[PDB]
């Protein structure tokens, strides 16, 4: 009781080649439904649709939400990792937990005494074994504060499963983690664990000198031909012919190629501009989407992709990337100046353009009484020969997601960009300990539901060792960098205004660093 | 008040019968059934479908 | 679990008392003791169903050799009813005393299947049902022979908060109840 | 003509799923059929009822 359970050890260091990164943070716990289950499907409701459907049960337990990056680098030192390195993997994983205390509440005539119940107590576990629904890369908010200094509330937890509308199936299941060991829990002792992760390949944060069509000389030709005349040109007269021809500098866009783009997904495309967009809701009628056991869902954020071709900047895709929202956002139908857009320009190097065709293709074969059939490819597979580069990450972003434990996987780099695994780092779950209030003089068959209403809190905090392949280019030009623009601002950047709410200006890429393709 | 737990070990016979048919089991059925079995309605009070038995697994006499 | 006095720690007798009126078949004789006890005799509070499932379609028989028994992270609470207003808090330095009975002196209570086992569930909480026994009676009199026992005569490990208490125990040799049934 | 056999060693993951609620499974239905199931009728002849699928058990995504 008179000892503290451990120090704040949160800092940013970098030894070399590693990098170790540690955050501390103060939390709080509330208990939920009275430590009761519950059943969930379209009760505390909407209405009707095979596609907003549901079936779960929220527990009276917590969990833990940092699955994001902006919780455990600075701004600053984000940067520093930026500029100086072309990709880096997340090896080591540690954990720690302490300086819990109890804190119980009487709510008589509105007045409330809160003092402390020093004996009382709690239980964590965690799942190596990942028996349990994976509740992270769903990027749900709650993360630990972008910030150090402010504190905040562990988020409820809620599972589903297989259903059919408001109803659920035989194979449905049903789990309870009251069945799982847990190192109990009293305040002024400790407790924490430790993980590895495994291979990973390692992301590359970086963009392309050139684009898969301009990766030839250019003063000299192939010594192959290509087709160049379907007809004859000398004179008023048109007659059928061949004119075969090498490739030059002059007509590289037919050269023979090695390679092929990345595969593609079309989207409508949108525009910043209010004025310049049609004037429907295609919101969710003329939006991108495909069709699974009855329910119709989108396709968000989809494949990998391009934002827009050159000077489109006024454009993206209507539900082909990101959006984040400056601190103070609400809910709903909030506009476009309370949000922040994704710019993917980055990618035009070697992946395809969302709100673009991906070519054109022939439909018919021709003869002197057929005509030429050309038609279009907005849905494209891949094929061998085909290379892209998965979403760039974001600071205030997802960092890993679980791979579904699966006999079929395809290059599982997740959409939203980050890193997979086929054993997780691991959910760990907290919950206050029920403690029942005065109860009868005689016997009651009936279980109890009456306790005394209290909450825990402490500090917390994660280690993380790190690997990074430092640049080795020799490109001669000075390339580019991220920095705060040097001009004068009222409100300066990642501050917090005279009101303490800490907000970012934009967000963040990390392709920053030119590296040669 | 406090918490407490209780740890049984046992001791069990595994079956090594060659009846070639396939025999029965106990299994939830599979039709759709709007509040799960030993689940907990929208109120949290667990409550059980029907008791349960042992005597499944056929065995020669 | 939780813990409630009783009767302000006193002993009572029961007969056609807090009655029923007249029946030599439902009379009785017994002591409500301030003590009360553990009621676990029923299964679906060690095994979830799905496990009992995995049990049952793998399985001939069995038979439970081993027990355990731990007991811990024990608290205090006293309260004091003013004027309706009444604050809990806790007397860390009050205890309580358990025991068991390894030679079977105490009139036994089980094999009765009283409500008040282990919730079927793990996450719900409950009350420890007060405990009281009976004797060889006479409609609403009870004989010479009628005996009397107060547990307040065994030793117990006394128990205060923070402290820890467990024992152990282990069965001796049955026949493993056959759980299946007959091919003719 | 002649006889002859194929042995077949093979390997498993035995499960891990602490799923509370009781799974589905495999059975022949309990209810009575003049016929019985992968038996032979009174000919010889043996048949079979219906396929049989695997994807029975229900471990978590």
């Amino acid at each position: 009781v008179g000892n503290s359970s451990g120090n704040w050890h949160c800092d940013s260091t970098w030894m070399g080649d590693r990098v170790i990164t540690t955050s501390t943070r103060t939390w709080a716990l509330p208990t939920y439904n009275n430590h009761l289950y519950k059943q969930i499907s379209n009760s505390t409701s909407g209405g009707s649709s095979n596609d907003n459907a549901y079936f779960g049960y929220s527990t009276p337990w917590g969990y833990f939400d940092f699955n994001r990056f902006h919780c455990h680098f600075s701004p600053r030192d984000w940067q520093r990792l930026i500029n100086n390195n072309w990709g880096f993997r997340p090896k080591r994983l540690s954990f720690k937990l302490f300086n819990i205390q109890v804190k119980e509440v009487t709510q008589n005539e509105g007045t409330k005494t809160i003092a402390n119940n020093l004996t009382s107590t709690i239980q964590v576990f965690t799942d190596s074994e990942y028996q349990l629904p994976y509740v992270l890369g769903s990027a749900h908010q709650g993360c630990l504060p972008p910030f150090p200094a402010d504190v905040f509330m562990i988020p409820q937890y809620g599972y589903l499963t297989l259903n059919n509308g408001s109803q659920a199936v035989g194979r449905s299941s049903f789990y309870c983690l009251e069945y799982f060991p847990s190192q109990m829990l009293r305040t002024g002792n400790n407790f924490q664990f430790t993980y590895t992760f495994e291979d990973v390949p390692f992301h590359s944060s970086y963009a392309h000198s050139q684009s898969l069509d301009r990766l030839m000389n250019p003063l000299i030709d192939q010594y192959l031909y290509y087709l160049s005349r379907t007809q004859t040109t000398g004179g008023t007269t048109n007659t059928q012919t061949l004119g075969f021809s090498q490739g030059g500098p002059n007509t590289m866009a037919n050269q023979a190629k090695n390679w092929l783009p990345g595969p593609c997904y079309r989207q409508q495309r949108v525009s910043k501009t209010s004025a310049d967009n049609n004037n429907s809701e295609y919101s969710w009628t003329g939006a991108t989407k495909y069709h699974l056991n009855g329910r119709d869902s989108l396709v968000n954020p989809g494949p990998a992709m391009a934002s827009h071709k050159d000077d489109e900047e006024k454009f993206f895709p209507q539900s082909g990337v990101l959006i984040f929202g400056k601190q103070g956002s609400e809910k709903t139908n909030v506009d476009i100046e309370k949000v922040m857009i994704t710019d993917e320009e980055e990618i035009r190097t070697t992946n395809p353009v969302a709100t673009e065709q991906y070519g054109s293709v022939s439909t018919n074969l021709q003869r002197g009484n057929r005509q030429a059939a050309t038609a279009d490819v907005n849905t494209q597979g891949v094929l061998p020969g085909m290379v892209w580069q998965d979403r760039d990450v974001y600071l205030q972003g997802p960092i890993w997601a679980k791979i579904p434990h699966t006999d079929g996987h395809f290059h599982p780099s997740p959409l939203m960009g980050g890193f997979g695994l086929k054993h997780p780092p691991p959910q760990i779950l907290i919950k206050n300990t029920p403690v029942p209030a005065d109860p009868p003089t005689t016997f009651n068959q009936s279980k109890l539901n009456s306790f005394i209403t209290q909450y825990s809190t402490g500090q917390v905090s994660v280690e993380i060792e790190w690997e990074l392949q430092k640049e080795n280019s020799k490109r001669w030009n000075p390339e580019i960098q991220y920095t705060s623009n040097y001009y004068k601002s009222t409100s300066v950047d990642f501050a917090v205004n005279t009101e303490g709410v800490y907000s970012e200006p934009r967000p963040i890429g990390t392709r920053y660093l030119t590296r040669n393709l």
